[PDB]
């Protein structure tokens, strides 16, 4: 079939929000996201799975975590995850910081993606084109926390997760891997999949 372009792509399969974050995380470190245009998908794949994870998840009344798909969550609930992921730099640590001086939780080293109000903990997810146990490895030997926790997605529905606790339900890990399977077709059907991918290095 016909190549397309990934800025197609990029465009047309996520939300506006989600490219303009993307754009600026690219901007803060120096990258063109019309150069380095297999980059600015996995940054949008990234954005768009960790808020996917936190995506209906509330604490409620009594301090227990509930999920709640319905658009009105009640008024008393509270999010349980904090969003680390998609804020400039001082505005994430400024987060961070704060969380790790509130809860006594002590401050990583990089940035984490989220903060779990149930499991009070740090979470790093991944998003990988390669294998799971290969690709847990890099990040378990990058930040060496060993507070926060990993969880590892792959486009072909594989995970991997820090003593083998995967956090949330199946249903909810589910709708990312959907997701991700989702991108991948997509992705194959305009010729872009198979460098997508080869590029991860
Ligand atoms: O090549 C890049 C550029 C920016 C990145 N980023 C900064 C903040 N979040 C993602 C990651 C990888
Ligand atoms: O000004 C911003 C906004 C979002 C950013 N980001 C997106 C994904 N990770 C960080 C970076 C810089
Ligand atoms: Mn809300
Ligand atoms: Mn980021
Ligand atoms: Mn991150
Ligand atoms: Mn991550």
């Amino acid at each position: 079939g016909p190549l397309g372009s990934m800025e197609d792509f990029v465009r047309q399969c996520f939300n506006p929000m989600i490219v303009e974050l993307a754009e600026k995380a690219m901007k803060e470190y120096g990258e063109d996201p019309k150069i380095e245009t297999n980059k600015f998908a996995a940054i949008c794949t990234h954005l768009e799975v960790c808020f996917m994870y936190s995506d209906f998840h509330f604490i409620d009344e009594r301090g227990e975590s509930i999920i709640v798909e319905s658009g009105d969550p009640n008024a008393l609930l509270k999010h349980r995850f904090e969003i680390i992921e998609g804020r400039d730099r001082i505005m994430a640590w400024t987060v961070v910081n704060s969380i790790c001086n509130t809860t006594g939780v002590e401050k990583p080293k990089f940035l984490p993606d989220l903060y779990d109000y149930k499991e009070n903990r740090f979470i790093e997810i991944g998003v990988t084109r390669r294998e799971v146990h290969i690709y847990y490895l890099e990040k378990a030997n990058k930040i060496k926390s060993e507070k926060t926790h990993i969880h590892i997605f792959s486009f072909t529905g594989e995970e991997m997760a820090t003593k083998a606790d995967y956090t949330l339900d199946e249903e909810s890990r589910a709708r990312i891997k959907t997701r991700l399977f989702t991108i991948r077709q997509e992705m194959a059907s305009r010729s872009l999949w198979d460098s997508f991918r080869q590029s991860e290095r």
